[PDB]
């Protein structure tokens, strides 16, 4: 029986040139697993030494993995995810994971699962999903325009496979780029890729729809729009000053005027009464995704569900801090007819965990960025590999991704 | 002794959302290796595309993928993956073209690299150890980091920092990241453009080419490093792009070879420029001769497009006293073996060697292991944002931490033009 014989972390850089950590968990069988961590929610631990990386170092977090965390886990069976995650959550001691750092905990949480997977000669998605499953290729939501709303996205719902979904997106991305250049508009990319041109949020959807049709896809069927209002950042809502109801009104408008299939954080995370009506109104017309309002926290999601808030949840591993807790959120969401979107973070790494995770959980949806930057594209390539490995038994979710 | 029992390629996406290939080589031991192929943006080996206008705008690589899975796989079944030269020779012979235009340099390179990884993994060694051998010698290369892009206002293509003065690669990386963040902060505070180009560099609008280096110098100082000591500058002029017979489109003007040389010279005296890449066109050998005569002792003169990682062309360059360093791009020539010959010829002739990425990259980190294994001492692998780039730096971090003392950071010893 393989047991954990060593855990080691070191400091690496994320896709925004900010430090993060990478963890390797080594087993007695000599098999090992590696994982890196992407960039209210659980507390990531930074060094705040202003003479080093502008205070964003993660040396202390690395110390916690290599010392305290390591000692408390030596000898453990890596297959016992829940218990290992329990030992760490207890060791931290805080609701926050503020002592050891959510980044330190998650790094090892993930590396342990990779270790167990590798020891059994299984790809992560297989180790997590069963033998078993069921598996499905998730529908990707692709951040194409940014915001002088935070994200304007395309969603290749109508593709027959993930490989085709990917191609649909790439061809729209290229079509859009050619337009921006022709209009003398900005065509360089932000953190997740994606262009940041524009006079009035609306005109963003206009460019996109042009792009979709330029590439010979139908905005009704082949490809939809999605958006991330990130309204928490606009809150008693900032081009004008709108009340919650006037905010909902516009959302309702756009949903009618455009093929919007999903809306993220339409209202503020501090506006639960607003979310109630928004949901009441559109819960059957569009996907209403809670991000900041839920922060991948199962207790908060539970309260959201009881109180009729949203109809989908954005799942961010490092917002909660452990694999076990993340799977609980996913399971709770699925139990209650809520959509599940496995999500990247702004500061990503070459780590492709969310790809396997979306497949193994049959989440059916993934948000992992625009179509340039390997911080994003590596995730799509991993999904290419998985689809080609599972073939027929990982059908592309398509329309079936959306439950509303 | 394990032999190749399978080769399989498939079509993935590169960091610019264009298709490329990834290849897995499987051995009888059940060990396997994988590699992916990058893509750039004249004499270089032929990257094979599909040209099917209704698919990825004609940029598919299904044919290259088929070439790997069919004829290449057939030719290589039962070969010992450790025999890299023979394996590359077989593919070169099978293609039968000077250009690799038949099978595709992308199909050939993908297999060539995956074979190396398979052998490495069979021996249970990291690639840098497999390639460099047990004893090495190893070194951590000095990175040149493209921080401001051009060629959107700016004529020159790449304005880079080079942290020659750091004590370790880990510190070199920190130096660069802090200058990168200092620069971004300046651009933002001044309402200038903060979005990035292909390699993750800022692409602001500036009154003139120089202003890019002036901004970079400010940023180096904001981060409290000393220009010309801790951190130097390097330039990719990519002048082949500015060359229309028989002058160079510089600052809304039209320069002779010697005027361009004079400009490059001014910059060398005014700023701590340690390296200039493609200062003149690949079709201006006469100019290169003069450029080299004048600056070869004062600055590194990197040939990129003029040599295209081709040992036969570098030899010609050497005989004609052209340049004093070569930019090494695997996929410009097409096999690991021919790439290593170029590196070897460069070293035997005291040319600098810079292992390089392409504009279109993948999560593949081969060039990191390659630069350490060949004791190249220099690497050019992009700005400090975008994992297509940062993944290479992180790989260098892993390697330094594994070698710890057997891989000293090259620092000043990377530059031998003196
Ligand atoms: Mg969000
Ligand atoms: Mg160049």
């Amino acid at each position: 029986t393989a047991t954990i014989t060593d855990i080691n972390a070191h400091e690496i850089l994320d896709s925004r040139a900010n430090p993060t950590l990478e963890v390797r968990v080594t087993l007695s069988s000599q098999a090992y697993g590696c994982a890196a961590v992407p960039s209210r929610e659980a507390v990531e631990l930074r060094d705040n030494d202003l003479e080093r990386y502008g205070g964003k170092g993660v040396l202390q977090a690395v110390e916690n993995v290599n010392g305290p965390i390591r000692d408390a886990l030596l000898g453990q069976d890596p297959r016992s995810q829940e218990e290992i995650d329990r030992i760490m959550i207890e060791l931290d001691g805080t609701e926050n994971k503020a002592n050891l750092g959510a980044n330190a905990i998650l790094g090892v949480s993930l590396a342990v699962a990779y270790a167990a997977a590798n020891n059994a000669d299984l790809p992560l998605y297989r180790y997590l999903g069963g033998d078993g499953g069921p598996f499905s290729m998730p529908v990707p939501m692709m951040n194409i325009i940014n915001g002088n709303f935070q994200e304007f996205m395309i969603v290749p719902v109508g593709a027959p496979t993930f490989a085709e979904a990917l191609r649909y997106g790439a061809e729209v991305f290229h079509a859009l780029k050619k337009r921006l250049v022709s209009r003398g508009l900005m065509s360089a990319v932000g953190d997740e890729g994606g262009f940041a041109p524009l006079p009035n949020n609306e005109a963003a959807f206009e460019l996109i729809l042009e792009a979709i049709e330029d590439a010979n896809y139908v905005p009704g069927k082949d490809i939809y729009l999605a958006l991330d209002a990130a309204s928490s950042e606009l809150y008693g809502y900032d081009n004008n000053q709108l009340t919650s109801e006037e905010m909902i009104d516009r959302l309702t408008e756009w949903t009618k005027k455009y093929p919007v299939i999903s809306i993220e954080d339409g209202l503020s995370e501090n506006d639960w009464a607003g979310w109630k009506l928004l949901t009441e109104r559109l819960e059957n017309k569009v996907q209403l995704v809670g991000d900041d309002i839920f922060v991948t926290n199962p207790d908060i999601l539970e309260k959201g569900i009881k109180k009729n808030i949203a109809n989908a949840i954005l799942v961010k591993l490092n917002q909660i801090g452990t694999l076990t807790e993340t799977l609980a959120t996913v399971g709770l969401a699925k139990s209650n007819k809520y959509g599940v979107i496995i999500s990247h973070r702004s500061g990503e790494t070459e780590d492709t965990t969310i790809a396997d995770l979306a497949v193994a959980t049959d989440a059916r949806q993934i948000k992992t960025g625009s179509l340039c930057r390997s911080d994003r594209v590596a995730k799509y390539n991993r999904l290419l590999q998985i689809e080609r490995e599972l073939n027929d038994q990982a059908p592309y979710a398509g329309k079936e991704a959306f439950l509303f």
